């Protein structure tokens, strides 16, 4: 965007948010945490006992599951369960943190209906350089002058806190809590065991089991490119379910784009092939054809969250920066002003601070505006409605010519 330009720009101004960016993205990103979400809604909706398998891939009652496919329950509960953990304990921080720096930034500059806290500074700064004012006045000016600041130091460290504790919650999502969570990290080492299995047992039975899920590696291949080249998204986040178990959600946006586009034809074409296909090749495709998605799916969850990571510690890293100098301007710079009777250029910084805090503060509302919102195992992951829309409105479970 334009804005991300002007915020870097604006990066070195005193008492400004500073760098808020991630490359060509707002340190919070739309496009990243979008993308992400679409993971998890697929780990959300995983099957984890053979009835709930045969509706999730969409396999006729007729054909028989052989019993190794058993392993996958417990991996994908696992799966399921960290997703759940997820949407529950990881993102709604990131909204949080969203509006922490919408907050901030109106506090200081003001809401646009108004003065906003910088303003108040700068009037309490002529007061205490006037000479018409008075020695009470002065003293009663600087004491307003250094609450309102502490004010806004206590603000900014409870910011930080919060950004560090992401960064503690990113960690406990990759690599475990130490009680009920599994961590990405095994989660992923799991199902790269039971995909190594199931591709040897099943997965290389015919020249046609070879051919079709080769052809469902190359379509996630090329979902996978055309999701990490695309950067703006420009509507509110939804997902769809529209390229089926195959391949998993993907952010509804993207729908548009021709190559996804072209993909939904090539998974129709699948789903013609296999429905009428020889058993066997009609439920190892399914399965492990989903299962080799899943996979790239975890890998994607690991590296990104790993890049989430960085992007923290360094808004962390900001908003202590903030603190600190929010306190040398209620300390060494008041006395500076005092001592100088000249208030002008903290005045002019203090403007320029507020300007910079605005372009900030509408990249966080425009976060939090189209952000999407929203051995037994029959006890820890419990059969629930999720996917129930999905089955009955997405073409993959249309079954008019069985």
């Amino acid at each position: 965007h334009s804005l991300i330009h002007t915020i870097k720009l604006n990066s070195n101004k005193k008492y400004g948010p500073g760098d808020m960016t991630n490359g060509n993205q707002f340190i919070i990103s739309k496009q990243e945490w979008a993308t992400i979400g679409a993971y998890i809604q697929t780990g959300l909706g995983l099957p984890v006992n053979e009835q709930q398998l045969r509706t999730h891939v969409n396999l006729s009652q007729d054909i028989s599951i052989p019993s190794d496919f058993s392993q996958l329950y417990d991996v994908y509960c696992s799966d399921k369960t960290s997703a759940e953990w997820w949407n529950k304990n990881l993102y709604p921080l990131i909204i949080k943190s969203a509006n922490d720096i919408a907050s901030y930034g109106f506090k200081v500059a003001g809401d646009p209906s108004i003065d906003g806290y910088f303003k108040k500074l700068q009037d309490e700064l002529d007061n205490i350089v006037d000479n018409n004012s008075d020695d009470d006045a002065i003293a009663k000016a600087i004491k307003d002058f250094k609450a309102r600041c502490g004010i806004l130091i206590k603000e900014a460290k409870q910011y930080e806190e919060a950004a560090k504790n992401i960064v503690t919650s990113l960690d406990q999502f990759l690599h475990g809590d130490q009680k009920k969570l599994e961590g990405v990290i095994n989660i992923q080492k799991r199902l790269k065991e039971v995909q190594t299995a199931l591709n040897q047992a099943h997965g290389e039975s015919s020249p046609a089991h070879k051919e079709l899920l080769e052809k469902v590696k190359n379509l996630k291949t090329t979902l996978e490119r055309t999701i990490k080249a695309e950067q703006d998204l420009e509507k509110k986040v939804e997902y769809s379910f529209l390229l089926g178990p195959l391949l998993g959600f993907v952010v509804y946006e993207i729908l548009e784009n021709t190559a996804v586009q072209h993909i939904k034809n090539q998974i129709d074409e699948i789903k013609k092939q296999l429905d009428s296909a020889q058993h066997d090749l009609d439920r190892d495709v399914k399965i492990i054809g989903m299962l080799n998605s899943i996979n790239t799916d975890i890998d994607n969850l690991y590296s990104q969250g790993q890049e989430a990571i960085k992007v923290f510690q360094k808004l962390q890293g900001i908003w202590a920066t903030i603190g600190a100098q929010i306190e040398n301007l209620r300390t060494t710079s008041l006395q500076e002003v005092q001592d100088s009777d000249d208030a002008d250029e903290i005045q002019i910084e203090l403007e320029d601070a507020s300007d910079a805090w605005l372009v900030v503060a509408q990249e966080a509302r425009d976060f939090t505006l189209n952000a999407y919102s929203t051995s037994n195992l029959e006890y820890k992951c419990p059969e629930n409605n999720f996917m129930i829309y999905w089955y009955n409105n997405s073409d993959w479970y249309n079954n008019s010519d069985w």
